[PDB]
């Protein structure tokens, strides 16, 4: 293995530009073809971020340069951007993409709320009626405050989403009991397998209290897909090789080749931590680090706000090179994204761009700029480096980067 470890970060939802499919995606009616995350930042709320820029972030080819981010003569990286092939923006899909499956029957997600078919489905099998003014994206923690007293009353069922292909049905356990939640989401479950309907995962919340203070109970139960086809992730495991979950990642994977799972992220910057610390563990002698970091994505690029998204990814700027001084001589270091999010666009979906790739490692010989490629790439080159099969798609970059 030329590459002891590889350390893959996911900055969620850093875009750096509409990609050449973005028009056959679209953002409250708009399609994504003007979308430019990074750009856009760049241009109007400015952007610092010397050391990716070092790296050599603004060295990815594009039709016009990041304002704000200047090329670099002497990079101490390699660079590049990736398209996706999947004909989904959502994360799970570009994730699953990244670890090199080409997804083809993109995960349906409902900004205007579950269709009537699902709906109509579920009342039926369960004998109790859905609140339909809570039907659409909703803060799970505000549904309850705001349709728990009517649900506590009448045993409606609560059914909600969110920004996500995710179906979440809220019921107080006094009035609606466990086992029937669960046998409903179940039902759900079953219903949900192909589009226009293909939810990556259904989630059952319980909760208990009383009006104006609701607590959500342990009793949760999650109905996730699994990747239908061995991502790298299972090579690697698959031939003994670890591999250490940071975030979501597991979430997304529903545990599918992950031997090391290190949990959710409380902030991007604790997940910085996390990745940190599971660098220099002793067992960590040998694979790979898999990190989401998605406050760029959840919290300011969903709400549009392009000053958050520009303090976020200095911040993560900032704290890149401790990343940096925890690597080993022969680990490699990997920078990407699943997608764009960009915070000036109409809509406040994800939006269809290619993402940039940033490579560093201390025993480099060489740095520039590498031809454009496609997300599952990565997954390639990681296989490669590691010796074990690819997945369904994907092309190994390793020899440009020895
Ligand atoms: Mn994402
Ligand atoms: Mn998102």
């Amino acid at each position: 293995s030329t590459f002891n470890r590889i350390h893959l970060v996911v900055l969620d939802s850093v875009g750096i530009g509409a990609a050449p499919d973005a028009n056959n995606f679209s953002n409250a009616g708009v399609p994504d073809g003007a979308s430019d995350t990074l750009g856009h930042i760049s241009k109007t709320v400015g952007l610092n971020v010397p050391n990716m820029a070092k790296i050599g972030l603004g060295n990815i080819p594009r039709d016009t340069p990041l304002k704000t981010v200047p090329a670099e003569n002497h990079p101490t990286g390699y660079v590049t951007k990736l398209e996706e092939v999947s004909l989904g923006k959502d994360t799970m899909t570009g994730h699953w993409e990244i670890m090199g499956l080409n997804i083809t029957e993109p995960f349906d997600t409902f900004w205007n709320g579950f269709p009537e078919e699902i709906i109509s489905k579920i009342e039926k099998f369960s004998g109790r009626k859905v609140i339909r003014e809570a039907n659409k994206p909703y803060s799970g923690t505000a549904v309850i405050d705001d349709f728990g007293p009517r649900q506590m009353e009448t045993g409606e069922l609560i059914i909600y989403t969110s920004a996500d292909p995710v179906l979440q049905i809220a019921a107080h356990e006094d009035v609606i009991p466990l086992d029937e939640l669960y046998r409903i989401c179940e039902y759900a479950r079953s219903i949900t397998l192909e589009r226009p309907a293909l939810l990556g995962r259904i989630i059952a919340r319980p909760y208990v209290g009383k009006p104006r203070n609701f607590t959500r109970t342990a009793n949760r139960h999650d109905y996730a897909l699994s990747p239908f086809a061995p991502t790298v992730l299972n090579k690697l495991a698959d031939a003994g090789v670890s591999t250490y979950a940071v975030g979501k990642i597991n979430d997304i994977f529903n545990g599918s080749g992950i031997t090391n799972d290190m949990g959710h992220n409380k902030s991007n910057s604790h997940g910085v931590d996390t990745l940190i610390k599971t660098m220099g563990l002793s067992a960590f002698t040998k694979g790979f680090s898999f990190t989401n970091l998605v406050d760029f994505d959840a919290l300011y690029g969903h709400r549009r706000n392009a000053h958050g998204y520009r303090d976020c990814l200095h911040e993560f700027d900032e704290r890149l090179p401790e990343i940096i001084a925890a690597m080993k001589v022969d680990d490699l270091l990997l920078i990407t994204a699943d997608h764009g999010n960009d915070p000036t666009y109409a809509g406040t979906d994800h939006t269809r761009e290619y993402v940039p790739l940033l490579a560093y490692s201390p025993s480099f010989t060489g740095n520039g700029v590498l031809p454009v490629g496609h997300y599952a790439d990565i997954s390639a080159t990681i296989a490669d480096n590691f010796g074990v099969d690819t997945a369904m798609i994907g092309e190994s970059f390793l020899d440009k980067l020895i």
